[PDB]
RNA sequence: CUCUAGUGCAGAUCUUGGUGGUAGUAGCAAAUAUUCAAAUGAGAACUUUGAAGACUGAAGGGGGAAAGGUUCCACGUCAACA
């Protein structure tokens, strides 16, 4: 595991105000590829609420999360 | 061995049909966010189910007549066809 920033900066700028936060959340699977060396890209309902709580138009900045690896035998799952 | 007829095709913005052409290009149906997990399986964003959010609620709620006429329903199939 670490414990990691996402940082939801850009890629919320230049995009639309009022469905903001659903390309956010495709930004949550960018960041699992590259900084961890995985296949499989994981989340969880957990991590769906954990923007949305404060919705779209408002988002969460300092969103730090946490990942984990394994599921089948290896793959992180952002848990 | 000689007589007889609906008797020679390139064409009236024609006529009987396939095939070419733009072209695998555009279109892909009025701007009411979607994210994530499962059931089943040969194949799953779409069936179906759960977690969660957008959305409307003088109607996306409710409900009768004309008109149509079994399209509902359960059963049952993935070929043609969406």
């Amino acid at each position: 595991t670490r414990e990691y920033t996402i940082n939801l900066h850009k890629r919320l700028h230049g995009v639309s105000f009022k469905k903001r936060a659903p390309r956010a959340v495709k930004e949550i699977k960018k960041f699992a590829k590259l900084h961890m060396g995985t296949d499989d890209v994981r989340l969880a309902p957990e991590l769906n609420q954990a923007i949305w709580k404060r919705g779209v138009k408002g988002v969460e900045y300092r969103l730090r999360l946490r990942i984990s690896r394994k599921r089948n035998e290896e793959e992180d799952a952002k848990n």
